[PDB]
C-alpha cells in the first residue's frame, strides 16, 4: 500500500580492518579507503540507502574508526529526526565481538526508531543497488532472511562465501569458499556469491541476535553463526544483484567489486581512466554522496622545451596543481601538488599528496598526503622498489609515508 | 578591545546591469557573471564581509536578477538569526524599481532597524577584490568623520575614468569630481589620485537620516555617489580609506588586486590571466577563502592519446565536471560541466559552466557564455570580418559567444 | 515496485490574496498566514509533498510575496540538487496572468528535470495527504488527470467548483459553486469537492499549458479553463481525500480546512485549544516542517490575588513570557509578551505580540507583532468594537497595529 | 603588525569535557557532566561552546571521556554547522590515541598536538566544560598579549570563606600570580581588598607555541600528574610569568542579571537550585539576552498545551517554566522547570520540580523537591516530599530533602 523503504533501516557495518590492504588500512579501516577520486568506499552503500529511501541509517565502527567517525560527522551531517530520519555513528566494554554483536549491543538505538525492515548492509564493497527490490522481495516471499548475492561464473565463486539454491532461489546450504562451487538449478556454471547484505523483519532480527548472545559457544558473527542457523533451522532466500543493481546506461554490466587486495584496489580505481570505464562516476541518476568541501579548479602549468604540465588518459580532482609535470594513465586525488620534471604513470595518487621535482613514478598507490622527495625513481628497480615498499606480485607498490621518511634513499 | 565588525552590517549594492559587458549581461546582473572558475562576482563582497566577522548582510538587488537571487539562496544559506547573524535578499519591489542606490537603502530601513547596527558597510557589487573591512571600521570611529570611503591609490593618467576624491593632508575629502580630466593628485604624492571604490561606512543613525533627507529632496538622484555622497564632502566630515592598508595580499600577490572587469576585453583579461605560473590573484589562498555555492561533482577527466585526438589541457585551469574528450586545450579557464570532444582545439579561451564543444571546432580568443552548444566545425579565432558578423567582437579581437547568435547562422 | 514519487514534481501555487482574510492579508499572501502556532499554512502542502517522497518542488508565487518568500528562503532550504532534491522559488508580460500560465512560464524550470510526473498543488489549504495514493491512481487509471477531491454534504459544496461522477468516479461535468450540487450517484446527499490537487504526466501537462497559452480567449487558469477543457475532451477522474488522507490515531476525520474567513480561520485556531482537537499537531509519523528558530521556553510568573502568571485550555508556543496575565482558550504563537492584571480569552495571538497592562482581550485574532496599549478593552463593547477593529458577524475581531495607531476611540 | 584585526581570529577553544560529576551520583551514571541538561533546553557545555562561538573563535575541540556517548552524539547533531573552507572547525576528540584513556587534563591536548599544529593557531584557549557562565574570551586574549604573560587565568573574585574549595591564585599589586594552592583551608586574600580571593575558573589561555613547549615537556615526566592546574600552572608561576584575569571583566552580562553568573551545579542541590531560580520574577541567569544567545541542539517541537478546566484537575503552569512539546494535561505545575517532551497526566502536582525531557508524571502523582531524570515515567500515585524517612530510602534524597529520581529507583520501588 505504501514504499517499503519508509519502514526500512539500513544498518552497516563498517568494523572491516582491511589488513590485507596492508599498509593502505594501517590507521584506518577499510570502509575509510578512499575510491574513485573523491568518495571513500562507506559512501557507496551508504549512498544505496539514501538514494533507496531509507531515511534511518546506523553504522557500527570497529577498527581505527577515527577518520570514518570523523568522515560519517562531515559528511553525512544532514539527517534531521524531526523529519523521521536519523545517522547514528556507533563505535565500540571495549571492541564488538564480532558482526551480529555489532547488533545487540545497540539493540536500544534501534528499537526505539521501530523500523518494521532491518537492511544489514556490508560497508566495505563498491556497487549501486536499489533496496526497495529487496525489500519487495522479503515480505512478497515471507522468508527469515533474504540475502543478496552475485552471479558470479562457477571458477570464481571460488573464493566466495556461496549460497547452494533450488529452483525457487531459496538457500538449501552455506559453504565457506567451495572448491566445486555449487551451480544454479539449470544454470550450472553460475553460482551465488553472498554479498554480505541481509533483509530481516526488525522483530526477527532481534530475536535472533539475542539468542545468539546467550550462546558463549558462539562467534558472533552474521555469516558464521546467526546466517548458517536460519539456512539449516529455518527459511532462507537469495535476492540476485542484477536484479536490484542500478546500471548507469554507460555500464556493460552490473558493477561490484570488493578491492580486497592492493592489486584489486589499484585496478578498480586506474579503470576509472578508460575511454569507457565500468563505473560511471558521470552519473547524476543515481549519485554518490560523500564529504567535499569547495576546491579552487585544478592547474596544469609550464609548457618550455623542458617541462609541460599536462594530464593524459587522466582524472584530475580538484585543488591539484600539476606544475610541469607529465600525468598519464593517472587518478589523481583531491590537492594533489605534482612539480617540475616530475611524471606520473599507472599511479592512484590520494588526497594532499605532493610529487617532487625530477621524481618518476609507474604503477604504484600513493597514500594520503605522502611526501614523494626529489628525484624518487618508482617502477623501474623491481628488486630496488620491492625492498623499499610493499611491491605486488604483479608490480604495484603501495608507497607510506613511514616508507619514504626510513630511506637514507 | 571588541571588534567593531561585530556591530556592523554589510550592505550589498548588486542591481548593476554592467551594460558594458553587452550580451554577457543580457538576461544576468553584472553581481550574478561568473568569475574564476567557480564563484560570482558578488561572492567577493559577500565574502569580505564574512571573513572580517561582519554576520549581518543585506544585498539589494533591481534588474533581470532571478539568477542572482538564486545564487544567493543556495550558496549563501547558512546564515543563523538565533546566533546574530542574518542575510536578508532585498529585490526592488518591496512603484517602479530603487529609484537610486541610496533609495535600495531608504526603502529598507525597516529591514535595518530590527536589527539595530552601530556601523554600516555599503559595499559595491560589482568588483573583484578582498578587503578586510575592521580596518575601515576601524579608521572611521577614530576619525569621528560622517563617511569613511575606500580609496584605489592609482598613478594619475588611469584616474580619469574614476570618480576621483580630492584630498589635504590628513586624506580629508575636500571635493568629489566626476572623471576629472587633470585628476587631483595626493598632497605629497603627486602622480597618483584616490579613486572611489564605491565602498562607504556611516554610522547607522547618521546614513538613515541622510538617505531619509535624501528621499525627501525632489531634486536628488537618489544615488550615494550624486547626491549623498558628494553632499557630506562639503557640509559634512568625509575621510578617505586607501584599499592598501586593507587589502588582505596573499603572499604570492604582487600588489593589491581590484578589478572592476567592466568590459569584455577586461572580463576576459582578469579570467585569462589566472592561467598565468604565478597569477595576479591567488586562487589557491586559504587564509581569506571565496565563498560560493558549489555542488559535489565528479573530477576533470581527460581521453584519448592518439595522432589524431589527445584530451589533455596545457597552462590552463581546469574546473570539475568537465570531460576533455581528445580536445586539445592551451592557455583555458574551464568553468565547470564544459564537454570538450574529439578533435576539438581551445586557445586563450575563457569557457563558462555547461558548454559543450563539438567536433573538430577550434575557439580562439572567445569567451563562452553559460550552456552554449558549439556547433561542430565551427571556427572563431581565423576570420576577424567572419567573427565579427557572427558574434560579439571586441576591438582587441575577442569573442563573445552566445547561443542566441549560434542559432542566428547558416554561416 | 518503485514509488513513484521518486519520479514527481510538486508544483505549489502560492499567488493567492485571501481576500476574505481582510486585513490579516493585507501585506501577506494567504499562504504566508501562520497557523497552529508555528507554522504558516504552505508549510502542510510542502510537508505532505516531502512526507510522499517527492524531492523536486517548485512554488509560484504573486501578490505579497516577500514575507512568503523570505519563508521559503530560510525554512525550506535544505534540499541540494546533486542529491536529486530540488525547491525553486518562482515569482517569475506583467505579472502571472492566471495560474495555468505560473506553469507555462517555468517550464524552463521543470523540463531539464524531466520528471515523470506533476502534482499541482494549493498551497493555501491545511490537509495532510500522501501523494503516492494519487499518483497511483493516475498512471493505472490511465486518466488525463486526476483530481483531488472531498466528499462533502451537498449544501457544503456550494462554496466549491464541483464535479459529479458515475459508477467509476470518472468526472463528467465540472460546476463552479452550483447553488444545487450535483450529487453522487446511488448514495446522493454528499458530493465530491475538488481540493485544487491536480495530477498530470508531465509530457501530457506541457502540452495541455501551452495550447491553453495559445487559445487567446483565455483566462489562463487550470480549475477555470484547462481542467473543464480535459473533463469535455480528454479524460478526468476524481480522487477522494478519504483514501489518501494521513489521519492521527486521535483525528476523528479527515481534516480538512480552507480558514478562508476570519471567522474560519479563528475557528481553526482555537479548536486546537480543545482537548480532542481535530487536528492532531503531536504526529510525530507525518510531521509538518517549517522555519522555526531555537527559542527560549515559555515562562509564566506572579501568582498573588491579582495578578496569576498561568494559561488554562490554551496552547503556548516558546519564547511566551505570560507575566501576571491570565490566559483561558487562547492559542499564542512564539514571542507573545503578555503583562500584569492583562486577560485573555478565546484569542488567537500572533508571534511577538505585546499584550500591555490591565488590558482584557476576549474573541479576537491578533496580528503578528501588534503591541496592545495598556488597559484596552475588547469583547465587551460590540459596537464600539466594530468601530475601532473589524468585527465578524460572530463577534471576532481582528486587530492590526494599524487599527490601534489610529486609536482615539 | 595590526592593532587592529581581533585577537579571536587567531585563536582555538579546547574545551575539557571528559569529567565524571562525580557528587551529580545517578545524574551522570550514564553521562558525563558536559552532558548534563541545563536551562530547560541546552545541556552544560553548551555555554563554553556558545562562549567561543560569540567571542569570534572558529575553531573548537572538544575533548571527551567518560560515557562520552550521548556527549559526543550532542556534539555531532547540534554543533554541525562549521565548514573548513570557512576556517572554521569543530573537533570531537574521545580518548583513543596511548593505552586506555586520557592520564591527565593536559594529556588531553598533547595527545592532539597532530590535529592542533596543522591548523597553526596563535593562540590557545582552554576551557572548563562543565561550568554555567558567559564570557567574552576576547578581553583575556588581549590581556594576554599586552602583558606578555606565559599564561593567563580566569580568576572568580570570591569571598575567602568560599574559596576554600577553588584552586586559589595567591597575586600581587598587577594581579600577577604569586602563588597557587589546591583549595586553602584559609586562602590567601587580594592586596587592597582582601575578605576576597582569586579562584580559578579552570581557563587558560597560551601562546600556542609555548603551551606545546609546556605539553611536551610534561608528557616526558613521571613527576607530573598531566594535569594544567595541579601541574603544568605552578610551573609557570615559579619559572615564567602567569598573569590572573578576573571574570568580572569579561563576563558578558544582561540588562537583567545583577551580577557576573557562574555556577558550578557539582552538587545536586546545586544543580537543583540553579534551574529552579530560573522560574523566579527576575533570574540571575537571563535566558532571554539574545545579544549573547545559548546555541544548542534543538528540533522544531509543537507547543506548550495546557488542558482541562474541573472542580479536582485544572492544567496549569504557576511561577513555572514550561518548555516546547509538553503536554499539562489536569496537572498543577508550581515553582518548576520542565525541559522537552513531559506530559503530565490528570490529577498529578508538581512543586520544586526540575522534570528532565520526556519524563511523563502519571495520574494522582504529587512530587515535592525532586529531580526527575530524562526519560523517567513516574508511576501513578507516587508521593515524593511528604515523608522524609520513606523518600530517603526509595530515591536519592539530599541532606536538604532534594530528591533525584532515576528510572533504576522507579523500577527498584516498594514499601
Amino acid at each position: 500500500v505504501q514504499p517499503l523503504a519508509r519502514d526500512a533501516m539500513a544498518y552497516v557495518l563498517a568494523g572491516g580492518r582491511g589488513s590485507r590492504l596492508k599498509e593502505l588500512t594501517d590507521r584506518r579501516a577499510k570502509p575509510a579507503v578512499y575510491f574513485g577520486g573523491k568518495a571513500r568506499i562507506i559512501d557507496f552503500a551508504l549512498s544505496n540507502a539514501l538514494n533507496s529511501g531509507i531515511r534511518r541509517i546506523g553504522v557500527a565502527t570497529q577498527y581505527k574508526a577515527h577518520s570514518l567517525i570523523r568522515h560519517l560527522q562531515r559528511g553525512w551531517d544532514f539527517f534531521r529526526p524531526e523529519r523521521n530520519e536519523s545517522f547514528d555513528i556507533l563505535p565500540a566494554t571495549q571492541w564488538y565481538e564480532g558482526t551480529a554483536d555489532a547488533v545487540y549491543q545497540n539493540i536500544d538505538i534501534i528499537e526505539p526508531y521501530a523500523p518494521e525492515y532491518m537492511v544489514i548492509l556490508a560497508g566495505d564493497h563498491i556497487y549501486k543497488m536499489d533496496y526497495e527490490y529487496m525489500l519487495q522481495q522479503h515480505v512478497d516471499s515471507g522468508a527469515d532472511v533474504t540475502i543478496g548475492c552475485l552471479e558470479v561464473p562457477r571458477m570464481e565463486a571460488t573464493g566466495f562465501g556461496v549460497m547452494h539454491v533450488n529452483e525457487k532461489d531459496e538457500i538449501i546450504d552455506f559453504i565457506e569458499k567451495p572448491a566445486d562451487p555449487p551451480g544454479i538449478p539449470g544454470n550450472e556454471g553460475f553460482a551465488l556469491a553472498s554479498m554480505g547484505i541481509y533483509v530481516f523483519h526488525t522483530k526477527f532480527l532481534m530475536e535472533a541476535l539475542r539468542r545468539d548472545a546467550a550462546d558463549p559457544t558462539s562467534s558472533r558473527d552474521f555469516g558464521k553463526d546467526i546466517i548458517p542457523y536460519i539456512v539449516e533451522h529455518g527459511k532462507a532466500v537469495a535476492h540476485r544483484f542484477a536484479d536490484s543493481c542500478v546500471r548507469s546506461d554507460f555500464e556493460h554490466e552490473p558493477y561490484w567489486r570488493d578491492v580486497g587486495t592492493i592489486d584489486a584496489y589499484w585496478q578498480a580505481n586506474i579503470d576509472l581512466t578508460d575511454v569507457v570505464p565500468d563505473l560511471d562516476i558521470y552519473d547524476k541518476s543515481w549519485p554518490i554522496w560523500t564529504y567535499a568541501e569547495i576546491t579552487p579548479p585544478a592547474k596544469f602549468v609550464h609548457d618550455d622545451e623542458d617541462r609541460r604540465g599536462s594530464a593524459v588518459s587522466s582524472v584530475v580532482s580538484g585543488d591539484c596543481i600539476i606544475s610541469g609535470a607529465a600525468l598519464n594513465r593517472s587518478l589523481l586525488f583531491t590537492g594533489v601538488r605534482a612539480n617540475s620534471y616530475s611524471r606520473l604513470e599507472n599511479a592512484v595518487v590520494l588526497p594532499s599528496v605532493k610529487i617532487g621535482r625530477h621524481a618518476q613514478l609507474s604503477n604504484v598507490v600513493i597514500d594520503h598526503g605522502v611526501v614523494i622527495p626529489e628525484g624518487l625513481i618508482v617502477g623501474e628497480d623491481p628488486e630496488l622498489d620491492a625492498k623499499r615498499f610493499r611491491r605486488t606480485e604483479s608490480g604495484i607498490c603501495l608507497i607510506t609515508q613511514s616508507m619514504i621518511d626510513k630511506l637514507d634513499l
